[PDB]
């Protein structure tokens, strides 16, 4: 969804097997990160996210939540590598399949990153490690 929008809703099971919209995870921000199993770059925002410690401390309380979804369709390889996804983030795959088959996200690369607000309106789009740290610490 564009910057301003309303961020689309969708479903996601986790590897402890629930099922839940996006929309029902409440939060003052939600972080959502499209990933994918076997990205270099995925891990590489995941281990830098993990050495910003207003950002840690963020996640611990519950202030910022990240979601953590995959879009795609191996989710034999999802599985085995949720488990060692940041502690805290919630982790998931889009099994309804409708964020690609309906386009929810233009997810031009993996990692994408969007930010979402408190009434889940996007007000990061498609943004970088910089612009994150640059909002949440202001």
């Amino acid at each position: 969804s564009n910057a301003g929008m309303k961020a689309a809703d969708f479903t996601y099971v986790t590897v402890h097997g629930d099922n839940s919209r996006m929309s029902r995870l409440k939060a003052q921000y939600t972080m959502l990160f499209f990933y994918d199993p076997d990205c270099s770059n995925c891990r590489k925002f995941e281990k830098l996210f993990a050495e910003i410690p207003a950002f840690v401390e963020m996640v611990e309380n519950g202030t910022l939540r990240v979601l953590a979804i995959y879009p795609d369709e191996n989710r034999e390889e999802w599985a085995t590598k949720a488990v060692y996804m940041p502690q805290g983030w919630i982790v998931g795959w889009n099994k309804a399949g409708d964020i690609r088959t309906r386009q929810l996200y233009d997810i031009r690369a993996t990692p994408t990153i969007y930010l979402l607000d408190g009434r889940k309106r996007v007000i990061l789009k498609d943004t970088s490690m910089e612009q994150l740290i640059d909002y949440l610490a202001t």
